[PDB]
């Protein structure tokens, strides 16, 4: 039935995780730059009539890769296309804000669909395939469902999400980790044009003087489970998939053109096989590309659908982020769900940019649908569940589209733990930051996270905290070096005789399990800095805290490119 | 639940077709050969497919200029994709808006370096020209491929997402660069099925080829490098294959394993301890490898072992695996459910039980894939109509024809005219004839060859008649005495209206004896040479 997504994590033009992502949505930015010549020298390529397009929506540092967290030689990861090495962050990424960690991932069968659609990197080179990209996550943490990458253009991403929404609800698989990725690293590539790009390098989606798309960049994952699992495991739920399908174009007027009765037939047959009414949608995350020919013909279709079974006027709010990020490719299903699953959880509608006149070729005034241009609450009638979609085509005429609903649910000891004593000094400061920008955290829900949902690393750290002031003190004096009591540091692996006391002697176990029950945390605390392992089951009685998404780990920022 | 085979297609090393294939599985022979210098100047060996080159743009609405910008693994899969789907009866008319699924195994992209052609559009070609609905999608889990396209495709089908699936694969090797037991030798292939719901099959009366009735994916993990092999992983694909389908090993008398002569002994352990967790039985259970035969055909490989477990199948046969002289040291035979099977024989089954297949196909990268197969068990003049889109092509076509009856001493006439009606699109050249039988519709093809004057011969480019056929498409009467005609007997009138233009409704023909769709040869395309520009 419903597919619940417990698990995300995103990096995008001027967005290094989805939390900076979200604030950009806010605030309407555009995340849209020049090309610099540290990427190509557009003057070379420059031609006004070569390259028209000058702009791109660029991720930061895609060179910085953490080799040997994933135990990579160093070497190898130069010859690594940089498109493997970001989803390979970003995928374990995704398992991390869920709350799951190597441990707990061991054996399972997670699938994995890979949206991937270019290969620049291997040919600037002359385990680089698409078949090797999809597969570096299970063979890093023993996954065992299977590995597909899929291209489909830019509709990957979401072609992914049908495929791993199947085989969650046929029992193939008991969790799948969803995504895609894209980076235009030649100007041979990112070039073709075609006619494909706009000369002003805006996607201006809806708008009358939409031209052409800025090609972006991107790497996004979502982690999905059976809602019914999702429940029982009490995982943290972002949203759920109630319908989704997919379908081709067939023949158009030349192979790359859009077809509105393809579109209309997707459309309807989602909203009929599964039950869903028009009326019940609110926002639709369009593909929004700024294609003159495309964005009419995708808005009529859409209209045209959602007329068919109602008279209401203008209740169902359109958008594109393509109109802030670019327009992201493989990562564009993942960067459109992500932002829909945003807005669901802050109850909140972000504008869509470059929107100054309504396309000709469409009347809004008549229409279910209209632009939304303002920062807004997301409101909903009743009692009922938000529900929005997203909609994917690609240029080779593979069509994807979803419906997400809305999910409706029914001192403590602070642990970190990284590979490197950098890493954990990072990880710190990750936390530090999510702590002061999140002013309501449930600390019992953080520490248990910390605690069940993070695997305990070479490198610890540990301290108590009553409130919210008290634990961005700790992370404070932690970072300053300045002496706190009630902070605990230690590298396990220079611990490990004052320690074996405790995993040996019956009595010092006995000592140990009633201390965890009595919760002396100060106890607990010096002992797991310093490699004791603790059963954290035992801290909770009646009431058991819940896993939340936090910060995930802080991978080194080493360089490495060409050899 | 079930999944009917209903087309098929194939071109693979030695082989242009799927009944050179079958032809050269029989005969035990061995396609490999020494790379020539024509491909590059020169592991010396590979199964290559010959003129990878030649391709009939026209037919597919390509100007010959695009054509040397296609990566031939595009061409080539348009080619047999589209064959396919005549093998097993359908046009370009019937075709039209199909929800049919495209899933296309492939996994380089040597052509596009050297000089469109990404593997989404490779995916894609099909369905533009046939203009298909379900979406098209490529595969590359390298050779697992073509399997693991066949296990959405069968998923699709059965969740109704879908009405068919086309599902293939292709791998060419075209360059230096990209290339007992001793590790294998490449080879080249592509190769097409299409796919239905076994109820869709047996209501819309689709010749049948086998059924599948179980299938399934899964990754290896964690194994000792990314190349390596897990036994658990393969013993798990099978197992919850089994389970989840109620297929007991006993049932199984063939599989076509992986076998690709490296991981041999780890895919037989795992599947003889599987096979043993359910059963006493000894050696009841074939084992072969057709990468013996073709090399590894990479993401064809899945679909080349299909295809040769349906025409074993097909003609209740199996046949040799070759290279075997002495097992592999790794692996005791004699007290297993497994035995080689090195000889052409008679494929036993007892009391009436139709054979069960499994088809093994496993990556570099990890994923693999595994299909379990069952033999389907199903409950005066005749009018033949041949058309191509070129005069050189209708000759070629008949030619291939002339073979086929030549070679089939069984064919049932009423269903082969049948087929060449309603399972064929008219095209603008034509010819037609009578035939009461085998030795008739012979010589009929020969004459036509040969240009020897034959009364019961008509041909016509349908472009040159068109005033000549008006009398009959609009006038009440003229239909009414073409009416009468499709009825009292004269065949020859309605092929001599026919091979000028005129729309003839087969149907009309049959009352209610109709005959049956069956295998014939398929469009013989225009062999012309594209190449870097």
């Amino acid at each position: 039935d419903a597919i619940a997504i417990v698990g995300m994590s995103g990096r995008y033009p001027g967005a290094r995780n989805v939390r900076e992502y979200w604030d950009n949505l806010v605030h309407a930015r555009n995340a849209i730059r020049d090309i610099p010549t540290s990427r190509w020298d557009v003057d070379k390529y420059y031609d006004p009539v070569k390259v028209y397009c000058k702009s791109m929506g660029m991720l930061d540092d895609i060179e910085h890769f953490d080799p040997l967290f994933f135990n990579i030689p160093p070497s190898e990861a130069e010859l690594m296309d940089p498109q493997h090495r970001i989803f390979l962050q970003e995928g374990y990424k995704a398992f991390e804000d869920a709350g799951y960690n190597a441990r707990t991932l061991n054996e399972k069968k997670c699938g994995v669909y890979l949206g991937i659609m270019s290969n620049e990197y291997g040919v600037m080179l002359n385990g680089n395939s698409f078949a090797i990209a999809a597969a570096r996550i299970p063979y890093f943490l023993n996954l065992k469902g299977p590995a597909i990458p899929i291209d489909t253009a830019s509709s990957s991403s979401l072609v992914g999400t049908h495929l791993a929404r199947q085989a969650l609800i046929n029992k193939e698989i008991d969790m799948a980790l969803v995504g895609g990725v894209s980076l235009y690293l030649t100007p041979e590539s990112y070039m073709s044009m075609a006619g494909m790009l706009s000369p002003d390098g805006q996607c201006k989606a809806f708008d009358n003087g939409a031209n052409g798309f800025v090609p972006g960049e991107g790497a996004g994952a979502l982690v999905l489970k059976r809602l019914k699992d999702a429940e029982a495991d009490r995982d943290h739920i972002y949203g759920i998939i109630i319908g989704s399908g997919i379908n081709q174009d067939g023949k158009t007027n030349g192979i790359t053109a859009p077809s509105a009765k393809s579109q209309m037939d997707l459309e309807r047959d989602i909203y009929e096989t599964y039950g869903i009414h028009p009326e019940s949608i609110s926002y639709v995350e369009m593909h929004g590309t700024g294609t003159k020919q495309g964005d009419p013909i995708e808005l009529e279709a859409l209209s045209t659908v959602f007329q068919e079974k109602t008279d209401k006027k203008q209740f169902c709010a359109i958008g594109s982020v393509k109109s802030n990020i670019g327009h992201t490719s493989a990562a564009a299903g993942v960067a459109g769900v992500q932002k829909v699953l945003l807005c669901m959880n802050h109850k909140t509608l972000v504008p869509t940019l470059n929107f100054t006149t309504p396309n000709e070729h469409f009347e809004f005034e008549h229409s279910p649908l209209y632009v939304n241009t303002e920062l807004k609450p997301w409101e909903t009638a009743d009692g009922k569940p938000r529900r929005a979609c997203v909609s994917s085509f690609g240029y080779s005429g593979t069509n994807a589209h979803i419906v997400i609903e809305e999910y409706q649910p029914e001192s403590a000891l602070f642990v970190l733990s990284a590979k490197k004593e950098k890493q954990l000094k990072a990880y710190a400061e990750a936390m530090k930051d999510f702590v002061t920008s999140n002013e309501d955290i449930d600390l019992e829900d953080m520490a248990y996270t910390l605690q069940t949902g993070r695997e305990a690393m070479d490198y610890r750290m540990a301290f108590l905290a009553d409130s919210r002031e008290m634990l961005i003190k700790a992370l404070d004096d932690y970072l300053a070096e300045m002496p706190n009591g009630s902070i605990f540091a230690a590298h396990v692996k220079t611990k490990k005789s004052e320690i074996k006391l405790f995993e040996t002697d019956h009595d010092a176990k006995a000592l140990l399990q009633t201390w965890i029950e009595k919760k002396r945390l100060e106890k607990v605390a010096e002992l797991w800095v310093k490699g004791l392992q603790i059963d954290w089951n035992k801290l909770y009685g009646e009431y058991t805290p819940r896993r939340i998404s936090l910060p995930a780990y802080p991978f080194a920022e080493e360089y490495y490119w060409l050899p």
